[PDB]
DNA sequence: ATATGACGCT
DNA sequence: AGCGTCAT
């Protein structure tokens, strides 16, 4: 009773960009700004594929996937900016540059986790303990929360959102024990004070929008980020967890969005993530597995242990290129060439880490696809990476995989690749 | 015919 | 080591 840990023990934020690619692009050409707008690579067929999209654009109801021409058919005034293009291929320098500035300046607060190329996790456990003792018992002003939604809140006894918003607020803060510094959800509020300032200095720093989630651990963050979105912060609580996973699908959920979630409703017959809660933890460990199991039983009751991990660089460098269809690779030359093309933006990509965070990779992992086989990854090997020069790095690549080529003729390739992948990992101190 | 990155399993 | 899962 008093031996049943809560999962309270942490303050965790995610931030999350606002559709970031669109910012980017819309920072550095005004006139994309405030309009339906779209970022998309490769315009030859069908006008491009949609990687982000402007709220002012999913409206229309354009999304991610979508090619730009069938976008156009639900968007016609929609606005269109282009990945760069180097060597034949996608290059996203100019993101992963901004990605640097707000991760940069979120590093100043806290210890981050980068999570993707838009988002990261932040402990702000410590950075709490510290404020709330300068604080020294001083009540929290709605007006240090202005852009912050009590997940939950209102309730019990307005008409347009912002009025729910400072209603749902004003009910959390009267109902706060400033009183005492323990108290968790007194922890989570001073998070969310400084998770305004890190939005704000992020926004006035760099231009791009952002939301966050406020929570005890990495997943209630996430999940709580993405409930207010555009702009917005919110704050989900233990106890707001009921309610919350009630009717929260379990796909919802990181790590429960493919197969091993589709099984969980399958096998259990339940839809939603608070069903979970009536089996015992070796009931779950024997459907799932021992560690899915035993993260499952705390998780469907808000509890998590997976750290915020001191990470703010890549742990790998990749570059990649599908060849679809009919332009699959299929001669010596091309696979040849391509394998120089991608060998070439890595050792630039390389050398640039090297400089700037005194690492260098030393294991380097060739990865196809052949024509046919839908997995990602039909088959990889690796080889030593002794030197950063892409035309040996490219050599020692097709060296790998030579061998795949089940064809008659010298200058021939079959079966027909579908996809090339040179990643540069294994980093080392230097 | 939609470029990446992290991590688990064996 | 090489493959399978899940993610943005
Ligand atoms: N399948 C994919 N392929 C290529 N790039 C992608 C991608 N998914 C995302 N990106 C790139 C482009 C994205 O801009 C960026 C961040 O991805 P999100 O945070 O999942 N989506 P956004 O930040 O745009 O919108 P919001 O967060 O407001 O919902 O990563
Ligand atoms: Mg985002
Ligand atoms: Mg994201």
């Amino acid at each position: 009773g008093p031996h049943m840990a809560t999962g309270q023990d942490r303050v965790v934020a995610l931030v999350d960009m606002d559709c970031f690619f669109v910012q980017v692009e819309q920072r550095q050409n005004p006139h994309l700004r405030n309009k339906p707008c779209a970022v998309v690579q490769y315009k030859s067929w069908k006008g491009g594929g949609i990687i982000a999209v402007s709220y002012e654009a999913r409206a229309f109801g354009v999304t991610r996937s979508m090619w730009a021409d069938d976008a156009k058919k639900l968007c016609p005034d929609l606005l269109l900016a282009q990945v760069r293009e180097s060597r034949g291929k996608a290059n996203l320098t100019k993101y992963r540059e901004a990605s640097v500035e707000v991760m940069e300046i979120m590093s100043r607060f806290a210890v981050i986790e980068r999570a993707s190329i838009d988002e990261a996790y932040v402990d702000l456990t410590s950075a709490v303990q510290e404020r709330l003792q300068k604080l020294q018992g001083q009540p929290i002003s709605a007006d240090l929360l202005p852009s912050t939604y009590i997940e939950g809140l209102p309730q019990g006894p307005t008409v347009q959102k912002e009025g729910m918003r400072k209603q749902g607020l004003f009910q959390w803060l009267d109902s706060l024990q400033i009183d005492n510094l323990t108290s968790p959800d007194l922890q989570l509020t001073v998070g969310a004070v400084i998770v305004e300032e890190m939005r704000a200095a992020i926004e006035r720093e760099t231009g791009f929008q952002c939301s966050a989630g406020i929570s005890h651990n990495k997943v209630l963050a996430k999940l709580a980020c993405g409930l207010n979105k555009p702009n917005r912060q919110t704050l989900v609580s233990h106890g707001s967890v009921p309610q919350l996973f009630s009717q929260m699908p379990i796909r919802k959920i990181r790590s429960l969005g493919g197969k091993l979630g589709a099984s969980v409703i399958e096998i259990l017959g339940i839809e939603y993530m608070g069903e979970l809660t009536q089996f015992t933890e070796s009931q779950l460990q024997s459907h799932f597995g021992e560690k899915n199991g035993s993260w499952l039983y705390a998780m469907c009751r808000g509890i998590e242990h997976d750290p915020v991990k001191p990470r703010q660089l890549p742990k790998t460098i990749g570059c990649s290129k599908n060849f679809p269809g009919k332009t699959a690779l299929a001669t010596r030359e091309q696979v040849q060439w391509w394998l120089l093309q991608l060998a070439q933006e890595l050792e630039e990509r390389l050398t640039k880490d090297r400089n700037d965070n005194d690492r260098v990779a030393t294991q380097l992992v060739v990865s196809i696809r052949v024509q046919g086989d839908k997995r990602l990854s039909s088959l990889r090997r690796c080889c030593a990476l002794t030197r950063y020069d892409a035309h040996k790095m490219s050599h020692d690549a097709f060296t790998v995989i030579k061998n795949c080529n089940t064809s008659g003729i010298q200058t021939e390739w079959s079966p027909p690749l579908t996809m090339l992948f040179l990643c540069a990992t294994k980093f080392s101190a230097s």
